[PDB]
């Protein structure tokens, strides 16, 4: 069958990242994954190549746009992230569920692209909580919480959204969507294709 | 502020009204409630009128037809069966989601009056366990499977599929459907309004 | 070995009584239960004298005061209730932990008698929810709206306090209070003594 | 807001360790963190400096007691291990609940400096039990068995008290007192500000 | 398709029933059920003939032992409770487990006509907590701890052993067991019957 | 006391894998641990020696066998897998649940031994899921595929049976059986012997 492609965005201090890895440690590679996205930033301390991102240079993922590589690419707080078609539509195409961990600009070229697509939104519980979280110098805290508070004002486009307050309870919100999703119709008359025609047989 | 309204079918036995009764006890009347339908059947030891259902005879069940008391009804094995609007719309107003078990006759009439409605189908494991839990003469229980596989067929009709193999899994199943459902951006921008704005 | 005594409470709407019920409904008698107060008000339908209160008339209860029969009482909205000082002291004495459902008032008139007493104020998520779960006239639900306002301001005289939004969510931060007052020293103690002796 | 403070004792074998970490694998960085301790002995395999000590020399170690910097050190089991009070102070500011991981003496020091901080004490669930768990020479043996005999005989100084018996049931009373504690109307007042003011005006 | 018969037993106190019923009211009637014991003994101020027991006089008791109607019988403090055959075997044919709560002596008997049967026994987590659940005279209460002590002494010969100290962890203690049960071979090889074979 | 032998098979793409290794995430190494096996296979990139297996050459996996340092040895998938008996009857030896994952040759060659190990059966929910997991050269996946339901014919001869579709309902099912089988009046006994004594006396 097909997987269901989702769209995960919020702003930095939200913990949309450790939910959605959170999330992957419960699930099989076989049931969910996260995609690997290209990006010119900086590999982090313990982040491999390859799994986390696909770390390349400047004029590498230059040259990947102009051969239509990316099912969008956006530039996101001073680098280039793009989404390589090839691999999302492979991961799919096995049943996969795909997470994409998008920002605003890329979710709606996404949108555009794959209809189908189901987006979720993670907000702070607050602006006092989502400035403790930031901070973890003040004028480049003060340039995180503009972009956090930019990306926010697209929150109305998605179809989900998890008020991250307690961990938890947006880790289990966030399992709760997954699963609801695969009890849809569509996707359960193909799982249990073989019990239908059983009962009605 | 208007709650969510729930289809829930299935065939006897596939264990659709405890699956319910488990959801409710697990939930208050502000947040969720199921409609108490009206009936011509009678009613079985323990049942209360206007608890479980409003037992009426057959006369006064057409009564309330011909005066379009019904948001929709219909014969069930040799019986009527309807959700008074009334009931419906005034705890629909008050922001509660109201829950109804009803066949997949009253839930077509309920689409179209309520296109924003999500259905429920609920499903045995097999047939051979649906007529296990069906049994409770070879002749009755031959006759109910036949209403089983009539009722089964209109599935496709409904947005989730719940196979209620395991009672627990099923269960949380349901509870997952409203869960995500109330996750959905619509109804989450009301209830959290102004904590979008402070932010 | 003497129980715990825990005082909830919250202005109506806040879904107090339905968020006791469900924690009951998961604990034995030996461990929790909820005090059955004293009242004249009318029954409402279903209730019970002597499970759900202890329906009495304005001379009766008089009677009882003047006799320091109450541990505590107090008028709420046109009404008086109170909690029996002998059920608590006997079921406290077999080690059970007590939960008394009481308004502001009565909570403080417990606090002096019973200094070791845990006291949990429970709130809606907003005025706007608050208002939903009191519509259940404009006139009516205004005095109620006024009545809870005075409820929520002897909020701070509290211990904890549960933001009542999410009801399971809720449900689970009263089961942990719960939870972790029985792993409190002084409880824990006692119930692993000669365990404590053996290590 | 101030996060609170919480000392953990026990003795080894009481499964302490595996608690404290199956904890924060559940917790962002932003609610809750186990402090980084100083200490004088060796780093064990797979065990990286500053993550989850600063491992010193032992002169390094008393010189840092010179310069007052510990709110509390103690000598445990042949080496010295002690607090930065720098971190400590730091990170509850923020907001963040801390884990002290600490021995009883260090504990004194800890409630006579901080009246405020909350302590729990883990035992296991019976001698034969810390017995079996303890072995995992007879001489050195018997001798944490002594250390951990006499460790136990603090546990009236502590708070709460976790029988850890089954792992996961004390696991989640490990995460049922967290939670109580942010509870409390002190905490709960703060955190709800806003809510409250609307409830009231 | 044969369901799996329960035995469970316990001294008084140790908190055999408000375990079962906890376990129940997680499960639907085609799944699990207990089974309505014959007795003797006066009716609880709550209990209804057919739920909870089935209260009969000496004279008829006696005369269904003479008929052979009982799968098991005995006399427990100054009374007698037996199990019919008949409604066992006929919810045993439909595939349901059922769960008894008898004493030792009814699971011994219960062990030879049933082989197959799985019994489990519940403990208080101390003789003092026992004591305490007991207090609910010095005299009488001495006398209760004698017939506890008595049943105690029989738990080796069950297959399953819980120490119910905390009623939540002991409820997933029964839950866990009966999922057990579930997950082997021979339960299972039935109903995955027909997907082993698609493998 | 001693712990009680497990045995878990399954063919390739069911899961058994993280099933376990999910599993022992959440068990103390007290309570629970996995059996490090022998075999001649290349370690995985990402597997450290020692801890998942023993990896050792043909010709000394040979002379082990000479040694009858064995409990069993089978050849699975083009290599050599054996259990050393030191470690398992050490392990056992100090209370601890040892789990032994294993193919259907070696389990026969267990229950021969150690009549009161207990075996686990883990099926995937369906050949095309299973087809689906497999496949992650149409000539090798034919190949596992093969293997795959060979050994599913032997699923009637172990004690219990798991059927793995959805992930998190397995790995409980697989937790629920662990707890049951301590529940079991003989280990209890032992246990719980102390109270039982006191109670009765
Ligand atoms: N179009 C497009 N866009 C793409 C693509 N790939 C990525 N993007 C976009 O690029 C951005 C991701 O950039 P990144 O550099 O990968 O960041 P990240 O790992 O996703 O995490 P952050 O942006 O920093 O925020 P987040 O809070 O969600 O992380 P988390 O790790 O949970 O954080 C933990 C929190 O806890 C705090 N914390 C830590 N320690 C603390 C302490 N002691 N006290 C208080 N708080 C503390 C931290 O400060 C942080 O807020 C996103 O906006 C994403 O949508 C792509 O292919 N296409
Ligand atoms: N259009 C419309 N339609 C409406 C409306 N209201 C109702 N309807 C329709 O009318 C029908 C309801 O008829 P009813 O007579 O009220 O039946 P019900 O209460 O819904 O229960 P069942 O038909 O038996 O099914 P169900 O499996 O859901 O019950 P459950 O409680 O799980 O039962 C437990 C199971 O366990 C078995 N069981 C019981 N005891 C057992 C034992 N000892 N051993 C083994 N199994 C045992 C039982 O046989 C049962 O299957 C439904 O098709 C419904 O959709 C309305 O307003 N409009
Ligand atoms: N000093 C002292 N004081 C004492 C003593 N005993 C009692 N008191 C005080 O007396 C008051 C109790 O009065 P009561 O008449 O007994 O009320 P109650 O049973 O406590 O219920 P409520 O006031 O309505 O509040 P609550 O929200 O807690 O109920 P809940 O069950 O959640 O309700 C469910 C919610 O859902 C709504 N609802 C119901 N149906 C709905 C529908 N269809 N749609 C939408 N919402 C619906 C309802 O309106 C309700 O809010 C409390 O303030 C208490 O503290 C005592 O001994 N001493
Ligand atoms: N004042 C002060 N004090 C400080 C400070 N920092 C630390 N301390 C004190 O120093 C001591 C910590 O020393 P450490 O060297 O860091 O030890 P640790 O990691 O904390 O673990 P242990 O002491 O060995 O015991 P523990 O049983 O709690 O660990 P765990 O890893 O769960 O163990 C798992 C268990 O399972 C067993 N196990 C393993 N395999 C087994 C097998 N096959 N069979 C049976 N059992 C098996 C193991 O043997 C172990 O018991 C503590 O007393 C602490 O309070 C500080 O800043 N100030
Ligand atoms: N052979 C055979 N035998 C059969 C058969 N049927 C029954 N029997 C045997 O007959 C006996 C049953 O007698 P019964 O009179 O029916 O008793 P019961 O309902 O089974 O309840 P108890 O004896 O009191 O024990 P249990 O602790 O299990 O109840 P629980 O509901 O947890 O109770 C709650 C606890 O909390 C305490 N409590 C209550 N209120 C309290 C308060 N305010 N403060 C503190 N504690 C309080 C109570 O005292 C109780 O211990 C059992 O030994 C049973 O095995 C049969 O067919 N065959
Ligand atoms: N006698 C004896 N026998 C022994 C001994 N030791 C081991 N054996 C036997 O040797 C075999 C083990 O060989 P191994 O090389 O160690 O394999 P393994 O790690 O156990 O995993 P596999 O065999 O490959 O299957 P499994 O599906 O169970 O793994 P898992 O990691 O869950 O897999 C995850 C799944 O997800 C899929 N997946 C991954 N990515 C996917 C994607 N994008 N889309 C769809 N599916 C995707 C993967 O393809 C895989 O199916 C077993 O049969 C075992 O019983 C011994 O001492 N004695």
């Amino acid at each position: 069958a097909q997987g269901t492609l989702y769209i995960v965005s919020a702003p930095s201090g939200a913990g949309k990242s450790s939910l959605i890895q959170a999330l992957l440690k419960t699930q099989p590679l076989y049931d969910t994954q996260v995609s690997v996205s290209h990006t010119t930033r900086q590999p982090r301390p313990g982040e491999v190549h390859g799994e986390h991102y696909f770390f390349v240079n400047h004029d590498e993922f230059k040259e990947m746009i102009s051969r239509d590589a990316f099912l969008e690419h956006a530039e996101v707080f001073g680098n280039y992230y793009g989404t390589s078609r090839e691999a999302i539509e492979q991961v799919l195409a096995t049943g996969v569920d795909v997470f994409l961990d998008i920002d605003w600009q890329g979710a709606q070229q996404i949108r555009q692209k794959m209809p189908h697509a189901r987006s979720i939104f993670i907000l702070p519980p607050s602006k006092i909580e989502l400035d403790r979280r930031l901070r973890g110098s003040e004028e480049v805290i003060a340039k995180r919480m503009a972009q956090a508070v930019a990306e926010m004002s697209h929150y109305a486009e998605y179809d989900y959204l998890i008020v991250n307050d307690d961990f938890d309870t947006a880790l289990t919100d966030l399992k709760t969507i997954i699963r609801a999703e695969r009890l849809r119709m569509s996707r359960q008359k193909q799982r249990h294709d073989a019990l239908i025609s059983k009962l009605l047989a």
